[PDB]
């Protein structure tokens, strides 16, 4: 009949709707399996989340749920179902059910050469999903190949909104070498200099890094630690201009930059000799040092590289735009309980 299913020694308590579980992967979040959904008659992805012991896992879980339930977009992963206990007291885990995807861009880049047509289509889809996210006044803040899911026909969906925030440009400024959470190789230079990552330009940088990694299958700026990341960026872009340096008012950040020997820009076409010239023009604009001069999502969609796809009437925006979750474990358990209530029998 039915009972608590096991996979790799752990309870994967999803039944009876979801049967024939196969293990996929693990991490800090929890465990993921595929499973046959008996109602829609599709295999699905299911992730077990066990956040209730810590405020930060609670915060990230609640963000993801609230954002993904509000969003509806072809290039953004949805939530199909959420499984949890009927009472707050009995709820130890939450299972989030999502469309099963064949692969992700991280796995694909490790194993597959991309044609220029694939690169163009993937970049189109990324920006189309991002136009929607940014139009809801949300920042993803951890865009990277492993958070771009792909199916067998190369439809792309953005996932993992655990680090997302509402945009807050008027409170973006900070001091030099301020710690940051999102993935190192996809961090904009200004994160290490004077930015909290509360503007939309943080996401465009990450997309720029992803475009570069699609062109060569290798990360463009593979820093090994916090300030080495800025070493790598400056190694390609070269020394910032006086104008760009003048926009950094903070003296520790400005004087660090002034202390460096002069570095020449590495031309994109030498770094990417096989790339489409239009792709390199768009890359240059995404990987612009000064975040105020950096291209915006809607401009990027309108770039000649994407002309075969660009269609603003088919690149929708959110009907309903949107942190403030520095709350205890116990009240965040309750909001997750309330946010998941719609999926219960009743
Ligand atoms: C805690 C919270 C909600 C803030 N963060 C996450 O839970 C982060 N995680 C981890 C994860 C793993 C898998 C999938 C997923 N994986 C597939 N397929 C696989 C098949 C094997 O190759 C790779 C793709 N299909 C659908 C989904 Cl949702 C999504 C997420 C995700 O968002």
């Amino acid at each position: 009949g039915a009972g608590p299913e096991m996979v790799r020694g752990q309870v994967f308590d999803v039944g009876p709707r979801y049967t024939n579980l196969s293990y996929i992967g693990e991490g800090a979040y929890g465990m993921v399996c595929s499973a046959y959904d008996n109602v829609n008659k599709v295999r699905v992805a299911i992730k077990k989340i066990s956040p209730f012991e810590h405020q930060t896992y609670c915060q990230r879980t609640l963000r993801e749920i609230k954002i993904l339930l509000r969003f509806r977009h072809e290039n953004i992963i949805g939530i199909n179902d959420i499984i949890r206990a009927p009472t707050i007291e009995q709820m130890k885990d939450v299972y989030i059910v999502q469309d099963l995807m064949e692969t992700d861009l991280y796995k694909l880049l490790k194993t597959q050469h991309l044609s220029n047509d694939h690169i163009c289509y993937f970049l189109y889809q990324i920006l189309r999903g991002l136009k929607y996210i940014h139009s809801a006044n949300v920042l993803h803040r951890d865009l990277k190949p492993s958070n771009l899911l792909l199916n067998t026909t190369c439809d792309l969906k953005i996932c993992d909104f655990g680090l997302a925030r509402v945009a807050d440009p008027d409170h973006d400024h900070t001091g030099f070498l301020t710690e940051y959470v999102a993935t190192r190789w996809y961090r904009a230079p200004e994160i290490m200099l004077n930015s909290k990552g509360y503007t939309k330009s943080i996401d465009i940088w990450s997309v720029g890094c992803i475009l570069a990694e699609m062109l060569s299958n290798r990360p463009i700026f593979p820093g090994k630690h916090y300030l080495d990341q800025l070493n790598h960026i400056l190694g390609i872009l070269g020394s910032p201009s006086q104008e760009d340096l003048n926009c950094i008012i903070n003296l520790k950040a400005r004087n660090y930059l002034l202390s460096l020997p002069h570095k020449n820009k590495v031309p994109w076409n030498r770094l990417f000799p096989n790339a489409d010239s239009k792709a390199l023009d768009l890359l240059d604009k995404m990987l612009t040092f000064n975040p105020h001069k950096r291209i915006e999502v809607e401009q990027a969609l309108a770039h000649p590289y994407l002309e075969q796809y660009y269609d603003p009437s088919d690149e929708p925006i959110a009907e309903a735009p949107f942190e403030l979750d520095d709350l205890p474990k116990e009240k965040l358990k309750e909001l997750i309980f309330e946010e998941t209530a719609r999926f219960q029998p009743g």
